[PDB]
This record gives structure tokens, C-alpha cells and sequence, in this order.
């Protein structure tokens, strides 16, 4: 006779989990998560700012890395988010009590971070981590400024409703460089048509689509580093192959395409 | 030498606070506010729902009235709301300890029922209530099913962030009515353009005079009742000049398109 | 070269999660859980209460016997808790959004209950579950009525901060049967003297033992069977060997004593 | 006829929000509130705390008193409480969203500080002030250390059930000063004996009189200045009158044996 199932631990990808040291993108902006998957600090003369954590086992290393760097835990004044899905905001409760960081994030991005990924639209319950509250509410279009670099909020809901793309100008060989951080735009095992749970989900999509493609972006970046041609592990070379706001955006969308086409006949 | 101001207490109009007995809309709907702010309690078998409460210091009067409908404290099952300021969701918190309703409600209202109001993207900390937590969090058009009655809610952003329609099909005279719970679309002393805490304000606004024109809507209802050209206190007569959807979204656009005028030249 | 590692997940012995069928203590009071696990079911005329849930993945096991017991879901009007860890407190959120439940608890176990567990004074997070909001805070020795059976609120700090005893009078072969859910009084792994996170642990439960003691007990029973000689597997036989609680308070200060003499030994 | 009445305002005496410059307490601690409320700036060389805030309408004197002695709003990192009141935590809210401080407290301040002094024991809803949540829970004699100043927990339920006196050692003309920030011990208004909301409440307190009878005080500070015999306006000789902790215990007990014997007799 029979036991209910164990709990599922929420596995991933080696490579996901790899350290890497910190390597930079611009003058103040490094990639100091894992080898796939990205965790962003971007470093003021009056503090640090971080965009995602990774998975929630990944709070050490980015404290390690930004000791590294020069960025002591007093020093991390804020933390932004892509999405509140466990491989991205997985370390952020830990963060918060580790340093002086507070987060600001969407309402959307708020409330499932405060049920730490549970009651997910998609999930369910399948894929959680240690809940955290947000310090200040976002709204769409709205800039948050550290020590002279100007964060702006460009809400790209679809792949969770809270989905931000975040973008920032930084300077590099002495010009700008308009950074785009935009969120994933996958929908992986979603159900896309007639979904009770997000039944306005197709036309969201749709409109992030134009949200990314629009987006100022002499460089992109996003939470996974695959999805924009980044190889965080090739040195120098690492962002050569980066697609652009554009490429990123159409080739999500002609997945997202053929998606709704096999749900159709599936 | 001057001391710090006293605290304002947030004042209304004596007819806002005037309570009235129930006044039935169709077979299962009534209001049963007082003469100047809409509180909709809808009746099933399986329970009673309740579209907003008003006033902090409602929450009495409400309880006397459902008792007077024949609905216990157990038997409120639902509490919605049109948004989270404190003249319609002022006794939430009250109605929850109370009785056995839970909340359902979008991410943007939930976060600022949480805070009670405070931090109000226009007012500030000027007009609060007690907090209320929502134990649901519904998407744009998502049902919720009570007793067979189909509540449809229907995001209209601008009053607040989170502005919702609410609309159900009830019955009567042996027909079907589709009723139509509009939000308010007043834009009481907004900064309306280039506003850093609401950046996307007008185009809110304006796609949601369209969401309203477009709703089902045999009989509008609104929080607050002459926004609808509803008398609650004309007995028989109180629905009899009611605005349509169509008319109620067409007449806040040109009041907001004069407030927008003015507000260039001002 | 080397990966942070892969997420643990919270795997307990097969017996903590075997399905049982009711088994009734007394008149209205049913266990409900699983052969290991307590969860108990006390029924009155006015709705049903539930006294823990065991595990997360014990939701849909309870439901199924709440309805054999003839209790569905909007019967279940409140959730009382031993303690928040994820054993015992795993399925509130989901029982909470799949009934008409709310839950009562102390504010120490509502703060880890609304933290899902996270950052334990001794696990960390290490052992986590999803997060759930309590809808009243009670006090030491505070009351809560349903249906006529009134269930008192013992504190016994140790365990958890917030572990507390809960008591009520059910009736049995005509006569009156004092129950008593007496909350766990284990210090798994933990740093029992000059804890920096506890600092009074010591004294806590060593004023637990006392009130555990002390409580109105016809019969005990505990979240863990075990810990008071219940065998849930054992049928008609499943109480015979139940502890007092003087005997059961008894057995675990001498189990804490020698535990605080290995700590200074080791 | 008649209708409900208006929300009241929470008025108090005009010495509470009374603006004053700071007055020093010693080397590193400083009175920064009103003439007549308490809130105490410690400064470091590793940022500052704060330990309450007064009423609400303070937050923007207490940031001028900072900034006049050298702490701007990243500068403060810590905000402490005696208890959860509107006249002592009623702008912590306001203060984190303009500074870096995060907010320690025990289980019940954070409980009630999250529903914004809300559904009180003893006031309900009548005295209520923005929300705010913790961002650290502490335990009963648990330490926090900022820029090498300790600050100990002493829990001291009565007032509030999360009432606590906070201790810390200062320097002074060479010498170590142990300040004891003791809390409230008053009970205005409040049902003493039987009151269903706090059963244990005068045991509670009479342990809180020992408590306090015992804390290391070479200076004692209270919420309210008068508790303590501090008059803030009396420049160098503010502290002149200052009782002990021994006194200011004995003198809550006597009052509340009054009271007790008062309450028996009405
Ligand atoms: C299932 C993935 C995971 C998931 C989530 O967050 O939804 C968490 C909960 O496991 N994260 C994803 C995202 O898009 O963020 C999705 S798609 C994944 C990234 N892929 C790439 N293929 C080639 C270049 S990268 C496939
Ligand atoms: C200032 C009002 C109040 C406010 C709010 O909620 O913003 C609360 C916090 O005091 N509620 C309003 C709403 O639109 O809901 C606004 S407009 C008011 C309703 N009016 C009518 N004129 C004629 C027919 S009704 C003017
Ligand atoms: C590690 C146990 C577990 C733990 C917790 O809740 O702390 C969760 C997080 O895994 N639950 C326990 C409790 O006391 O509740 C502890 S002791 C366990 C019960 N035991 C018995 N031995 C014989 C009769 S029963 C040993
Ligand atoms: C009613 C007071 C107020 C109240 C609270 O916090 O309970 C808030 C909500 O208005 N604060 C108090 C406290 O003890 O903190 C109580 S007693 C007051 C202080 N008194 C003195 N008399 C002489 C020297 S000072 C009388
Ligand atoms: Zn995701
Ligand atoms: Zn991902
Ligand atoms: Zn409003
Ligand atoms: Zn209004
Ligand atoms: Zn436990
Ligand atoms: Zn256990
Ligand atoms: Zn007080
Ligand atoms: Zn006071």
C-alpha cells in the first residue's frame, strides 16, 4: 500500500548553479550570477544596485562577488527584478536580511514574491522559494535613480503578469550604452488559450512583444543569457553573438507562434 | 512657536454616511449601503457575495442589513471591491474579522488594501483605513462563481491602479439583466501628464473609457451613485434615470479631457 | 570543476505520509491525517475546525476525508495549528484557498506561517512550505467558539517560539472528555544554551513542561503519535497506550536534560 | 434623521508634536523628537538607528534633526520600538520609504505594526497610523549590534503584548552610561482583569515590573518623557529629575494596583 509522493526538489541544470567571477558589460555593469544564469550589479558612487539573484542557493556567491568587486553588503541599496520565479528571485529573502538592499518591483512581481513563487498561475505550488516583501511599488514607465544611473521599468507581463524589462544607460569606451535587461518572454507547458487563470494571456504576450522590440538597446540582456545569444562563459567574446532587441523579440514571438499552433492540435 | 499640525480626519458629505434600508436592483442584487455610496450584496444559495462596503464606519449597518436580507455573518462568502480607497473599501478589514467572507482582488488593489490605503500614488498618507488582506488574487477577466451567479471582472486603470467593472447576469422580471458594476473614472486633483508616480496615466484613462463603453451592461451601477445618475433615496424611481455604460465612459472622458486642459494651462 | 548544489528537498519517513481513514477520539473529534502525521477534524453544528494538516502534499487527502466525515468544503471554517513548521502547518495555504477556512494563531507562529517557514531559528531554510496568512492573532489562554465547543489557547514556547497546546471538552459514552492537542516539546539539532537567535530557549521550555503538565487531559494527543504512545494503525486499540501528559511532559524534560548535558559535552 | 458619525481624528496634547532641536544624551545617543515624545538617534561610525518615531506627522522633523547632526536618510540603517502605537511608531512607515532603515522588532510589534495599530486589544480601530512591515524578527534578549553599539532586547508585555525596553551602553565623560529606554506601562483605559483579548494580562504585567526593576540603568529614557521625570525643554537639566528604573517600575505598579482595585469597584 501506498504513501502520498515526497516532496520534488527543484532541480536544475548544472551550468545553471556554476559560479563564474565577475565579468563586466559596461563601466558599472557586471554579470556576477552563475555561468547561465544572470544576476546584474551595476555599481554607483553611491551604491550598488542588483537586477535578479539567481536560484536561492546562489546568495553567498553573490555576496563573494561583490566583495570582489568593492561592494560591501551596507553598500547594496536595491534590488530589481525580471520576474518572481524561483531561478531568478530565489535568493532575494536572504539578501534582504544579509544586506542593506530593499526591493522594488511591480505589483504583480510583489504579490508573488511575497507567496514566494506559490499559487503560481502555471506552477502552482510546484516551484517555490523564501517569500520576500517589496519596499516600493512600480508602476509601468517609472524610473528609479542610484547615484546618477536612471533604472526605467517597461512592463512586458506574459511570461509571469509582473514580467519587467529594465533598462539603464551606462558608458563604455567613453559612449553610452543603453542597456536593456528585458525579461524572458518563454511560456513553458503554459496553457496559452482560454487559460481561466490568465485569460487576457495571448494579447499580453502580443504587446510585450512590441514593449522589447521597441525598447532602447545597444545591448541586451536577459535572465537566462541563451536567450539572447550571451555566452557568459566565452571571455571577451561573451556578448559578440548578443542578439538584438529585435531579434529577441520576433524570435520569441515565432515560438511563441508555433506554441499556440501545436496547442491547437494538441 | 508652533507645534506640528493635528492629524485630519478624512471628512465626507453627512449623505455618504446616511444609511438607508435595502434597495433591490434585480431578483438577487441589492444595495445595501447608505444614500450616497454603493455597497452591492448579491444573494445565492450557496452564499452571499458583497461588491464593496464603503465607509470604515460601515460595517454595522452593512452586518444589520444582511441580517435583513436573511445573511448571517457565515453566509457572506465574497467580498469585491471597485478600488481600495477608504470610501469604498473603508470596512473590509471589519467585515473579515466579522463574518466568513474572503477577498478577491487584483495585484494592485490587494497591495494598497494591504497598506490601508497609505502611499496612495496622489492622496499619500492623507486618506487611509485599516488594512485588509486579499486572499485571492484574480487577472483581468477572470470569473468567480458563487451560488451560479458569473462575476466578470474587467481592469479599467486610471482612479486607482487597480480599477475594476464587475458585472453578472441576474434575473428579473423573468428576464435576464446583465449588470454592470463600473468603477469610478474621477481623477480628483491628479497631476494628469508627467506624472513620475503614474507615467502611463492617460493612456490608462483613455483604454478605459473604452472597457467601460464596451461592457455588458443592461443596468450600470456605480461606488458612487450619482457618478451613474442613480438615486438611491427616489424609492421606486432610483434607477429610473441611470446613465448606460456607454454614456457614463463618455461623459468622464470629456470631463477628463477638460481636466487635461485645464491642467496645461494651470 | 564544481556547481553550487542542487536544492534538497523535505523527504520524511513513508509512514508520515500514508493515507488513513478517519478515526474517531470522541463524539465530534476525528483524526484525519495520515498513519503518522495528526491533523484533527472536530465537527459542530455550526462548521467544522481543523486542528493541523500535516504535510503540503496532505491538501487533497483531507479534503477526501472531510467529505467522507460529511464536512465540505465551505463547512471547514477554521484552522488552528500546533506549530508552523512544514509537517504539521504544510497545506494551510492551499486548504485556505479550497475552503472556506481561516486561520487563528499566535503572532509568533503567524510570522513564520506568513514566512513559510523560512529563516527557522534553527533550520534556516532548510525546511519550507507555502506561505499562509493568519485572520485572527490569539493571546495566551484566549478562547475561540464553534459550533458550542470552545478551544483554548495554551502557550508552550520552546519548540517553536509559537508552539502552542489547544484544548476543548468533547463528549464520549455520555460523559465529558477533556481533550488536550499538546504541541511537540523536541529540540531537533538545536543549540540549546547561549543560542544568539533564542536566547531564553532554555527557560521557555522548562515553563512549557510545566503548563504541559498542567493542562485539562482526559487524553493527550500530540502532532507526532509517537510522541504520546498513539498508533494511529492500531484501530479500536489506536489510544489504549496514551500517555498522560504529566507523563508526557515528564518524558521530554528528561530527553531535553539529557540533550542540554550532551550539548556541554559536545 | 441622522447619519453616521464622522471619523474621529487621533488629537493629542500640542507639547507631543512640539518640534525641539536635538538635545544629547550622551556621546552618541540624542533625543531628536518633540517636546513631549521620545525618539532617540544613535549615531556610529557604521550608520545610525533610530528607536521610535513619534506620531505620524513626524517624519520629516525627525529627517531635519538627523541631517542637523550629520546623518542623511542612507545614513540610517536601524529603526527600533518600544511599542506599536501611533505616538511612538506612527512614522516608521514614511521613514523607511525615504531612508535606508529596516525594522526590527518582536512577533507582536510586527504584527501590529503590519496591520497599522489596527484591531488593537483594547482601542480597535480607533487609533491607527500607516502600515509597516519588519524586516528582522527579534527574540527576548536577543542583541543587535550597529557600528559596535549593542542594543538588547528586554521584552516587557502589558502595554502592548510586544512592548520591549531596549538597553544599550553609551559613553560620557569618559565613562560607560547604560541607558534603558524602558517602555510604557501604562494601561489607560484598558480592561485589566478578564479581558478575553489578553487573558494574562496582569501577570504580564507584574512580570514586566520586575523586568524593568532589573534592567543595567544608569539612565533611564521613557516614550513618554514624563514617565520618567525627563522634561526635554529644561536644556541642561532635562535630565536632571530622571527616575530610576526602580522607581519608574514602582511607580507603574502602584498606579496599576490602583487601578486594578478601581476597576473592582466600578
Ligand atoms: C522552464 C524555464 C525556467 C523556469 C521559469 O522561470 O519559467 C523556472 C521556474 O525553472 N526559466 C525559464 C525562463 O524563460 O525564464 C523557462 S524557459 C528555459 C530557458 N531556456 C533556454 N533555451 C535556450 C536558451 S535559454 C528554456
Ligand atoms: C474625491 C472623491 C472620492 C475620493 C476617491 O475615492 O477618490 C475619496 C478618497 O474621498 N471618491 C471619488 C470617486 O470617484 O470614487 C472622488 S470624485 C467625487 C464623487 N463625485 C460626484 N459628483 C457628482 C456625482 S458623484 C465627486
Ligand atoms: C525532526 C522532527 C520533525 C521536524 C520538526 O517539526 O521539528 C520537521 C521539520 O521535520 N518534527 C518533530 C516534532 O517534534 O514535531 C521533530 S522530532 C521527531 C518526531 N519523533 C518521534 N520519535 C518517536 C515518537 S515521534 C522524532
Ligand atoms: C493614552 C496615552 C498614550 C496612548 C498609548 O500609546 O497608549 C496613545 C495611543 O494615545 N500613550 C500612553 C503611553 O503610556 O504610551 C498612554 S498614558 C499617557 C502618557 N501620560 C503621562 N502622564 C504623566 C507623564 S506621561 C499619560
Ligand atoms: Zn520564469
Ligand atoms: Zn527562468
Ligand atoms: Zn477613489
Ligand atoms: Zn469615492
Ligand atoms: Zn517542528
Ligand atoms: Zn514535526
Ligand atoms: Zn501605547
Ligand atoms: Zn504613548
Amino acid at each position: 500500500e501506498v504513501p502520498l509522493p515526497q516532496l520534488r526538489a527543484y532541480t536544475v541544470d548544472a551550468s545553471w548553479l556554476q559560479p563564474m567571477a565577475p565579468l563586466q558589460i559596461a563601466d558599472h555593469t557586471w554579470q556576477i550570477g552563475t555561468e547561465d544564469l544572470t544576476a546584474l550589479l551595476v555599481q554607483t558612487p553611491d551604491g550598488a544596485v542588483l537586477l535578479d539573484g539567481g536560484m536561492p542557493q546562489m546568495a553567498s556567491h553573490l555576496l563573494d562577488n561583490m566583495k570582489a568587486r568593492g561592494v560591501t553588503p551596507r553598500d547594496l541599496r536595491l534590488i530589481l527584478l525580471s520576474h518572481a520565479h524561483a531561478d531568478h528571485a530565489g535568493p532575494v529573502a536572504e539578501l534582504k536580511r544579509r544586506t542593506g538592499a530593499k526591493v522594488a518591483a511591480n505589483a504583480e512581481s510583489a504579490v508573488l514574491l511575497a507567496r514566494g513563487g506559490s499559487d503560481d498561475l502555471h506552477f502552482g505550488d510546484g516551484i517555490t522559494y523564501p517569500p520576500a516583501n517589496a519596499d516600493r511599488i512600480v508602476m509601468d514607465g517609472e524610473v528609479i535613480t542610484v547615484g546618477g544611473i536612471v533604472f526605467t521599468a517597461h512592463f512586458m507581463a506574459g511570461h509571469t503578469p509582473g514580467s519587467t524589462a529594465w533598462t539603464w544607460t551606462d558608458t563604455r569606451n567613453g559612449k553610452p550604452v543603453r542597456i536593456a535587461y528585458a525579461d524572458s518572454l518563454s511560456a513553458p507547458g503554459y496553457q496559452l488559450q482560454g487559460n481561466p487563470r490568465y485569460p487576457h494571456l495571448i494579447e499580453d504576450y502580443r504587446r510585450s512583444f512590441a514593449t522589447v522590440r521597441a525598447l532602447p538597446c545597444d545591448v541586451l540582456l536577459t535572465p537566462h543569457p541563451g536567450a539572447s545569444n550571451w555566452d557568459y562563459a566565452a571571455g571577451a567574446r561573451a556578448g559578440a553573438k548578443a542578439l538584438t532587441c529585435k531579434a529577441y523579440a520576433d524570435a520569441a514571438e515565432q515560438k511563441f507562434d508555433g506554441q499556440l499552433a501545436k496547442e491547437t492540435a494538441g
